[PDB]
């Protein structure tokens, strides 16, 4: 048993972490096939189409270890710079590009100068920020999910908001949330808490022995939601109750039942106890995260 | 900025995760060079020297993908079965074998049937248990640390204690703590909390903007320790104060000062606030973990 915040095996992604240098700006890139993907503010309220015609393929240093790659061409898809090189990546895995919805989770391989520093487990907060760990140097690092064999890149780093959270893009260049790669005032927007994720982790608690927080009480989907707002949680949909079923099936606790217990964790807190070793209601676990860890789905 | 519980990049370890099958017992193995390492209870109060003479090299199925390895010889170093095969591992990295002390942390690559499922960040609790995530199938999975380029294997899985924690060994076969690979009654022993680790993570809090928990107050090493026991924390040594210096240097808060603030977090709790997004005092971060993440040390 057990239950940890658990990242995907980073092997297939590490092989794709390369160094991109230009002027006095060095950030990370993602070399899949013969393309290297990196955040565009490496060519630096700038005008990036302005700045990309000024540069030539030879202005873009691309180290892949002690193996400098030659750029043969470049292009700017939204906020990503796509550097064609003269060399397919031998380590390119089966991969996808995907854009996640708020609530979903992914693993961040965190690089500096093209070298992997660490891997950890984020979700995409409701306000399209992520609570990350990114120092100066970390740009061009990717979030991702692994689907049997296929890596689904869903996030590139770019910038940090003034409160300590992090902003970024799908690998299609487009930013999650209103954020934009210029040094201007821009705010996250108030973060709610992901409700279907809090329930799931509670089913993870039940699958693991913490039952202290149950009760016979049922509630309606609505009367729960009248209490979810007051506590800054997503209103819960029936479509969430649907995904929560399998866990509800394996534990026998009706989703409406566990809602009524979450209701009670909200109105009385927790009185100095823990669920799964936390004194907070953890929303960074999706219902699938739970079923994967609490059932042992691997990746080949 | 930011601060997450962050695992090492698992790439070099994944390449070494193989499947070992024998009788009706299938667990994971660690193929470095021409040796495959796995927990010994794969040949199963058994007598393991008993059971290993009964078996032959041909009784040990070793898949490495769709690539069955031939065993050419075996041996039992404490609780590890060492299977010689007829094939060096091409993916064997620079590696070490090391035995960690309680308080130290490591990354667990978690496998089933030889396939990596997930990676997460443990420490070695004071009572030589680890708080892991291990289902049936997970045995032969390794903890580790990465030192520039060198992987330091420090833990193999074996068994789960009745309270939900996990027991295991250094890769030298020997179990951390009193535990033993037989199905007999055996208890963790009461877990204290790692104090030098709680301080470090607080310096991580300071390096990151949470200052709400300071105060002008200093304390002595002793008078702090009189309060550490009462709250089930390691007594703190001067030798810990020494390692905590660099963080104390970079923040300007004297180790004795931060002790006096931890004293105050213990006697009054926290009153519904958080440090680094936790409502608990997190002890799973060493002072080095902090300096690595809060400075950006990578691995090549
Ligand atoms: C990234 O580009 C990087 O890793 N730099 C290596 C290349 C050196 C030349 C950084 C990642 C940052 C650094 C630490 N934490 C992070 O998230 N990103 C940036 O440098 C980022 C790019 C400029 C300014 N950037 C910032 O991160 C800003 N954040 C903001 O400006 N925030 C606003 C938008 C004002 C709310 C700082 C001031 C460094 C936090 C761009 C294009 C925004
Ligand atoms: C490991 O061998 C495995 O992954 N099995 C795959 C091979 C199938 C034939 C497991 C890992 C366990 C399973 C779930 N969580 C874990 O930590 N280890 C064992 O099966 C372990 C080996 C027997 C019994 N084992 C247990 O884990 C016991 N734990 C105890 O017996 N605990 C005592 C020692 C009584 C306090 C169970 C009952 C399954 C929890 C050995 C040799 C202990």
């Amino acid at each position: 048993s057990g239950f940890r915040k658990m990242a995907f095996p980073s092997g297939k992604v590490e092989g794709c972490m390369v160094q991109v240098t230009c002027g006095t700006t060095t950030l990370n890139g993602l070399w899949l096939d013969d393309v290297v993907y990196c955040p565009r503010h490496v060519i630096c309220n700038p005008n990036y189409e302005d700045l990309l015609i000024r540069k030539s393929n030879h202005n873009f240093l691309v180290q892949a270890g002690n193996v400098q790659l030659r750029v043969i061409g470049h292009s700017m898809q939204n906020c990503v710079l796509k550097l064609k090189v003269d060399t397919a990546n031998p380590k390119t895995p089966k991969y996808k590009f995907v854009r996640i919805q708020p609530g979903q989770t992914f693993s961040v391989l965190a690089c500096y100068n093209g070298s992997p520093s660490g891997v950890y487990q984020c979700a995409m907060r409701p306000n399209f920020t992520i609570k990350g760990s990114f120092l100066n140097g970390s740009c061009g690092s990717v979030g991702f999910n692994i689907d049997y064999d296929c890596v689904s890149f869903c996030y590139m780093h770019h910038m940090e908001l003034p409160t300590g959270v992090h902003a970024g893009t799908d690998l299609a260049g487009n930013f999650y949330g209103p954020f934009v790669d210029r040094q201007t005032a821009q705010a996250a927007g108030t973060d709610t808490t992901i409700t279907v994720n809090v329930l799931a982790w509670l089913y993870a608690a039940v699958i693991n022995g913490d039952r202290w927080f149950l009760n016979r009480f049922t509630t309606t989907l609505n009367d729960f939601n009248l209490v979810a707002m007051k506590y800054n949680y997503e209103p819960l949909t029936q479509d969430h109750v649907d995904i929560l079923g399998p866990l509800s099936a394996q534990t026998g606790i009706a989703v409406l039942d566990m809602c009524a217990s979450l209701k009670e964790l909200l109105q009385n807190g927790m009185n100095g106890r823990t669920i799964l070793g936390s004194a907070l209601l953890e929303d960074e676990f999706t219902p699938f995260d739970v079923v994967r860890q609490c059932s042992g789905v691997t990746f080949q």
